């Protein structure tokens, strides 16, 4: 009973959470997940800064109120070769990564690794926070207050 959370350097409070590395958080858990993050989805003004910074991805992501990819290089297979924040317009499905934000990061560029997940509540989920550079942090909790989500 095991969860990967893969997560990003920070731009600006905004970082990047993949479960699973697959696309796989519902509009309701990524609130959630933010939230054990001590963290909020951003808003589009919060990740056109984190762009600024530096921040791109190449993965669809919830922000507040729409799901998006931060682009800074052109790349054909990443955003249809845009950049800027790029804003997912047409799809079937309901299931992505999603961004965060943690006011009390730092304010430019943070590549250091993240070892705790502050706010998570006590429950039965072996969660791994899984750094870039492969540095693990493993408690046992739970972040998903939806049924529908577990
Ligand atoms: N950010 C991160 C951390 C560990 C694994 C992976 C990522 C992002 C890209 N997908 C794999």
């Amino acid at each position: 009973n095991q969860i990967d959370l893969n997560v990003t350097c920070r731009y600006a409070g905004v970082f990047h959470v993949e479960k699973n590395g697959r696309y796989s958080i519902s509009r309701t858990e990524a609130a959630d997940l933010c939230q054990a993050f001590n963290s909020t989805l951003p808003t589009m003004d919060q990740m056109k800064l984190a762009l600024s910074k530096g921040f791109e991805t190449c993965r669809y992501g919830f922000i507040e109120g729409n799901v998006v990819i931060p682009r800074i290089h052109p790349n054909a297979i990443c955003a249809a070769n845009h950049t800027g924040v790029y804003i997912l317009v047409t799809s079937n499905t309901s299931h992505y990564d999603t961004y965060c934000f943690n006011a009390s990061a730092p304010p430019e560029e943070d590549c250091t690794s993240v070892t705790d997940l502050p706010n998570s509540f006590d429950g039965p989920v072996t969660i791994t926070i899984v750094n870039r550079d492969g540095t693990r942090y493993s408690k046992k909790g739970e972040y998903r207050t939806h049924q529908e989500d577990i």
